[PDB]
């Protein structure tokens, strides 16, 4: 990231600290929790609203020392009143702006927000799980401020969980108790805390909605798949991702050794000696080296992250993924709760930064073999069956005689988001009680209001609705500003928080109280549907057949001979 954006970010970071201070009030309050009393504080918003804020509530023991790489343990309760008037650090990660490692291993916290601590009626509880590829992210209000949602009568909770190798190391040897998915286990525990404690904050423990974007969407899906969480919540919203996405899991058991060797380990490849090195290493050191872990072969095969959710090689007490997510969908309790899913209208625009640094990536579309689903493709992607399959992708996304950067980005929309969504929907319909799934398509384009991701994806001055562009209309961030109430941006904030709150409340995203929805007849998706319908969200709200359907079916054709793998 440029020196320019670094300076601009630093200045915005300073202005955020002064504005945070300015918007703080003297109204501290005390709430009960299972683990003891917590003190929060009322805060203000730039729209002249206010909310109670409890940050730094621990839902697990700090996973430091011997607890590193291990499943989370319950936290130690305290006497007296715990200070929750300030946020804790984020998980150890590479800051994408400065490029330096930041955060702390002491990261297992959640924040609770509401505009009214003593509601006369119990409120829907929305739980947000941030994205960031399972390697970055946080619940700090400079990125995920509750300022918009607290105009609604909900309780909003934002969680943290372990990222990168510290959250997703996996070792084969059962003796060492490092099977994997520590970060997902963090989420499980946090949902358990929320179920047993939201009532103390005016929440309805029997009406909980989990939602997340990107890896947060994959995370929400996992929390709907795993047995560990059965009945812990009541609605799910998957924004631009799910657990069947190719980036959403990886068999990484052989990568621990590689990490250790990048970090100076001397000795043999066996899990015990590798773990003993990794657990003594500086956490910053491990996280800064993670980027170099993937082989050239893995990158060619579109493995995006070296450590992430994995199938656990053995089943322990806290096991979350005992088999592949595709198999887990077959008995998943979450199939039987109201669900909403969606994407933006140009997801792949997110890879602009990558394509700028490696223009030779566009050449991959001459055959498209590299994008054939890994389970169908051969190792070298030289087999005639792989060339065949690649050709089907190629016909879907190459518009001319030579591929263009735009062809690449459009392809990415499908490879990373739309096709996995299709696969999940069809797989799911063969194992559901008939509870509804609703689809949206976020299609609202503006640069009058933006979020930090636009900086990372080099999206400044770039038209189209990229992956993460919708976040801007859900959460406050330190690049935001007060918008005029009749602006298209302010109306989109109202619509998006309005739809999400309505869904959270009833399991049905439609309401006539939401401006622009007057003609909307928003049906769910049915198993018998050959074409998906979605609420397209732009300056107008309109029900349309999913435009991406044609390319979606072309990708599905790759499985003509291998239907069991679809």
């Amino acid at each position: 990231v440029s020196l320019m954006e670094k300076l601009k970010w630093k200045i915005k970071c300073i202005e955020n600290k002064f504005l945070n201070y300015r918007l703080t009030t003297n109204e501290t309050v005390v709430a009960e929790t299972e683990y003891g009393k917590v003190k929060g504080v009322k805060r203000l918003t730039v729209y002249d609203d206010s909310y109670y804020s409890f940050e730094g509530i621990p839902y697990a023991q700090p996973p430091v020392g011997e607890l590193r790489f291990k499943a989370p343990q319950r936290p130690t309760p305290w006497a007296g009143v715990r200070d929750c008037c300030n946020h804790k650090d984020k998980s150890v990660q590479v800051d994408f702006i400065t490029g330096k490692v930041c955060g702390s291993e002491d990261c297992l916290y959640l924040s609770v927000y509401t505009n009214n601590l003593n509601p006369e009626t119990k409120r829907p509880v929305l739980v947000y799980i941030h994205g960031g590829g399972f390697i970055i992210g946080e619940n700090h209000r400079d990125m995920y401020g509750p300022d918009y949602f607290i105009k609604k009568d909900v309780v909003l909770i934002n969680i943290q969980y372990r990222l990168g190798a510290l959250g997703f190391l996996s070792l084969n040897s059962e003796d060492l108790n490092v099977p994997g998915n520590a970060g997902l286990k963090d989420q499980v525990m946090a949902l358990r805390w929320i179920k047993n404690n939201c009532a103390n904050f005016g929440g309805n423990p029997d009406n909980i909605t989990v939602f997340g974007e990107s890896a947060g969407a994959a995370s929400t899906h996992y929390m709907m798949l795993t047995e560990q969480t059965r009945g812990l919540f009541h609605r799910g919203i998957l924004m631009s991702g799910n657990a069947i996405c190719p980036w959403a899991n990886t068999q990484c058991q052989h990568r621990a050794f590689t990490l250790a060797k990048l970090a100076g380990y001397k000795g043999e490849d066996n899990d015990k000696d590798v773990l003993e090195f990794l657990m003594k290493a500086k956490p910053q050191d491990l996280i800064k080296l993670e980027e170099k872990v993937l082989t050239l072969e893995e990158r060619t095969n579109k493995v995006m992250f070296p450590f992430g959710p994995t199938v656990e090689p053995y089943q322990t007490a806290d096991c979350v993924l005992p088999k592949h997510p595709r198999e887990m969908v077959k008995t998943a309790w979450g199939n039987s709760i109201p669900t909403m899913m969606g994407n933006t209208s140009y997801e792949g625009l997110f890879f602009t930064s990558i394509l700028k640094q490696m223009p030779l990536l566009v050449k991959e579309l001459e055959t498209c073999v590299n994008f054939v689903p890994s389970e169908l493709a051969d190792a070298e992607r030289t087999a005639p069956e792989t060339l065949e399959m690649g050709a089907k992708i190629k016909k879907a996304h190459v518009t001319g005689e030579t591929p263009t950067a735009d062809n690449f980005m459009d392809l990415c929309s499908h490879f990373y988001f739309w096709f996995p969504m299709h696969r999940l929907l069809q797989l799911r319909f063969n194992h559901t009680s008939g509870t509804p799934v609703y689809l949206y398509r976020f299609d609202f384009d503006s640069e009058d209001l933006i979020n930090p991701y636009r900086i990372m994806r080099s999206g400044r001055g770039v038209k189209g609705v990229s992956h993460t562009d919708e976040l801007t209309y859900f959460f406050w961030n330190q690049l935001a500003k007060r918008m005029p109430k009749e602006s298209r941006e302010y109306k989109t904030i109202e619509r998006m928080t309005g739809i999400w709150t309505q869904f959270a409340t009833t399991g049905n995203p439609y309401s006539n109280e939401i401006e622009g929805m007057e003609n909307v007849s928003w049906d769910p998706i049915e198993k018998s549907d050959e074409v998906y319908k979605c609420l397209n969200i732009s300056d107008e709200l309109k029900m349309i057949d999913v435009p991406e359907m044609g390319k979606i079916k072309q990708w599905e054709s790759m499985f003509e001979k291998h239907r069991d793998l679809f």
